[PDB]
């Protein structure tokens, strides 16, 4: 005779065309359910399971709704051979919350593509989600290895590892992306220059080497460009950094120097000096 209950078990739903929201209708004369009643359902946006459907012995009907596309749905249904409509709850479809792990940008450069390989400690990319109600919060698996603004998507590379940045949206989804183990980690040591033999120590106790060449920076420079665009070496303007003596350089006292922030780099430098800062390669 009349339906006294239409529910939604939920409000929000992924538009993958098979996240479905089930709404249930009771139909009812009185303190008594109408078994066996046609309900016919219709709706503004998506696909039902069927347009009508037949109540139980407890005069509960029952369909469900899925959309490829976002945006606010509203179902109605009426008791068949009554040209009366009774809204349902609104509900709304949102797209497939992803992370644009192709375009991951690199903060100081604005160059947008993979993660790279060789990370400058404390360097920084831009992650980007796309999707869902757009209200996102973002969390690092193990912000030792790598951390994340929770509001910004922003993540700072701290040490060598492999973990996962996730992302979620209010509308409860979430999206992941999983950060490779790098094959090589730079520290620069920025509180004061040291003469290369120190250099060569402090490389060692950190367990790693001194660059090898002009060359292995140069890398470095090339993906992250000028390191003092990060938050962590903004008070640099010179970031000039030791690498290996060759064969010539040892013999004559000297060895080469490659610069993070102006790249420019330098030969026939003075060793026994205080004239570069360590920078290690792990």
């Amino acid at each position: 005779a009349s339906i006294t209950e239409i529910k939604a078990d939920k409000t929000t739903a992924v538009a993958n065309g098979q996240d479905a929201i089930t709404y249930t209708v009771k139909v009812m004369k009185g303190d008594k359910p109408v078994s066996n009643q046609e309900v016919t359902f219709t709706t503004t946006l998506g696909k039902l399971s069927n347009s009508t459907e037949k109540t139980d012995t407890n005069g509960y009907a029952k369909v469900t709704l899925t959309s490829t596309t976002p945006g606010k749905s509203l179902v109605s249904a009426r008791v068949s051979d009554v040209a009366v409509d009774v809204k349902a709850p609104e509900v709304e479809f949102f797209t497939t919350l992803t992370i644009d792990d192709g375009n991951i940008e690199i903060v100081g450069t604005g160059v947008k593509g993979k993660l790279p390989t060789v990370w400058l400690q404390y360097g920084q990319v831009n992650l980007k989600a796309s999707g869902g109600n757009g209200k996102y919060t973002w969390r690092s698996a193990n912000p030792a290895i790598a951390s994340v603004d929770a509001s910004s998507g922003q993540v700072t590379l701290k040490e060598k590892g492999t973990t996962t940045i996730s992302v979620i949206s209010s509308d409860n989804q979430t999206a992941t992306y999983t950060i490779a183990t790098p094959n090589s980690l730079i520290v620069p040591n920025m509180s004061k220059r040291v003469t290369y033999n120190d250099a060569v120590n402090t490389c060692k106790n950190f367990g790693g080497k001194l660059p090898s060449s002009q060359n292995e920076l140069e890398n470095v420079f090339k993906a992250w460009g000028a390191a003092n665009k990060y938050e962590y070496y903004k008070s640099s303007q010179t970031i000039i950094s030791w690498v290996q003596q060759t064969a010539q350089d040892a013999k004559s006292g000297v060895a080469s120097t490659y610069d993070l922030v102006k790249q420019n780099p330098l030969n026939n430098i003075k060793a026994s000096e205080s004239n570069a800062y360590a920078t290690c390669v792990k």
